[PDB]
C-alpha cells in the first residue's frame, strides 16, 4: 500500500522537508516496505480544502491547520493561548496527550482518522514598517493570520486581522495589502519575508500558536493489515508530535540569525505590553471551559493536565 501525500506547503519546509519526509522513512522501515508515503508534487486543493481532500477519497494523508476551519475545532484552542509554551516541541506534546485523553469523543475530525496533533512554536508579531512597543500600537494594523487563536488575539489587541493560509503572506506583505503578519519564528525565512519585515516583538511563551492535525482516510487505512495499522498508530500520536514539533523547533531556531541580525528591529514585549494583551485575551480561557462543557468533556481537567504537562515538559 503506497499512502499518497498532498502538501499545501513547500517541499522544502519544516513540516514537509522535515517531518513528514521521515516520518514516511520511518513508516517504511517499520512496514517492511508495505505502507509507504508518496509526496505528490503539487496541492490537489487549497489549504483549507484538504481536509475534505482526505475525507472523499482524493488523496490519502495530509496535514490541516486547525486556523483555518471557522467554529470546528473549538476545543483545539487550550493549547494555543498566549504565553503558554516555550516551545513547538513542549506544546505539541501537550496538546496531542491532551487531545488524545479528553477530547477526542467530541468528534471534531468527523470521517476521517485522526493519527496525531502538532503545534509550532512561539508565535510572534511580524510588521512591515510599524514597531510593536505598545498596546495602541496595534490599533488598526492588518495583520496576516491563519485564523483560529491568532485572529483572535489580534482582534483583540485592536489588530485587524486578515485570515488566509500561510502561503498568502508573501504577496500580502509584498504588495503592502497586510502591514504584519502573526507567524513562528521560522516562516519569516521559509516564506522569504525577510526582505519586507523589518519589525518584530516577541512574548515570552509566545503571543499564540496554532495546532495542525495530521489524518487520514478510513478507508485507506482499512486497506493496511492489523499489525500495519497497530505499526502506524504506534508511529503516530506522542511520536508524531514529538517528530513535528522537534523540526519546528529546530527551523525556529535557524531563523534567529536573520532574527537577531540587525536589519529587524527585535523587541521583547516588557511586562506593561504583556499585562495589556493579558487582560485583552482574559476571557479565551473562559469561552474555551464554555465550548468544551458543550461537547460534553471535561474542561478543567483537560485545561489542567495540559498546564502540567507543558510545564513539566519546558522544564
Ligand atoms: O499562520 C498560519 O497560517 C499557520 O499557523 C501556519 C501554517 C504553516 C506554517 C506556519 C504557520
Amino acid at each position: 500500500v503506497e499512502l499518497t501525500l498532498s502538501s499545501w506547503l513547500p517541499p522544502t519546509h519544516a513540516v514537509v522537508a522535515d517531518f513528514l519526509m521521515p516520518w514516511g522513512e520511518e513508516i517504511r522501515k517499520a512496514t517492511d516496505g508495505r505502507v509507504t508515503l508518496r509526496l505528490l508534487p503539487k496541492a490537489v486543493t487549497n489549504p483549507a480544502g484538504h481536509f475534505d481532500a482526505v475525507r472523499d477519497g482524493l488523496v490519502d494523508v495530509t496535514f490541516v491547520s486547525h486556523a483555518y476551519y471557522p467554529g470546528r475545532f473549538q476545543l483545539t484552542k487550550f493549547a494555543v493561548l498566549p504565553f503558554s509554551g516555550d516551545t513547538a516541541t513542549s506544546r505539541s506534546i501537550a496538546a496531542w496527550d491532551t487531545y488524545e485523553k479528553y477530547l477526542l469523543k467530541a468528534d471534531e475530525h468527523k470521517g476521517v482518522r485522526l493519527l496525531g496533533i502538532y503545534a509550532h512554536g512561539p508565535g510572534i508579531a511580524f510588521t512591515t514598517s510599524k514597531p510593536v512597543k505598545q498596546i495602541g500600537d496595534f490599533q488598526g494594523l492588518k495583520i496576516r493570520v491563519g485564523g483560529g487563536m491568532a485572529a483572535d488575539v489580534a482582534k483583540a489587541v485592536g489588530a485587524s486581522p486578515i485570515a488566509k493560509p500561510a502561503p498568502e503572506s508573501y504577496e500580502l506583505l509584498s504588495t503592502g495589502v497586510a502591514d504584519g503578519v502573526f507567524f513562528p519564528a521560522e516562516s519569516l525565512v521559509s516564506f522569504k519575508l525577510d526582505s519586507i519585515i523589518r519589525h518584530a516583538t516577541e512574548f515570552p511563551g509566545g503571543l499564540y500558536s496554532d495546532t495542525h492535525a495530521v489524518i487520514i482516510n478510513r478507508d485507506a487505512f482499512a486497506r493496511l493489515s492489523k499489525q500495519d495499522q497497530d505499526t502506524l498508530v504506534r508511529l503516530s500520536g506522542r511520536h508524531l508530535a514529538e517528530l513535528a514539533g522537534r523540526a519546528w523547533d529546530t527551523h525556529d531556531a535557524a531563523a534567529r540569525k536573520v532574527l537577531e541580525g540587525g536589519e529587524i528591529e527585535l523587541v521583547k514585549a516588557d511586562d506593561a505590553l504583556i499585562e495589556a494583551v493579558r487582560e485583552r485575551t482574559k476571557g479565551f480561557e473562559q469561552a474555551w471551559l464554555d465550548a468544551a462543557k458543550a461537547k460534553g468533556i471535561d474542561g478543567p481537567a483537560a485545561l489542567a493536565s495540559f498546564r502540567a504537562e507543558i510545564k513539566q515538559l519546558d522544564q
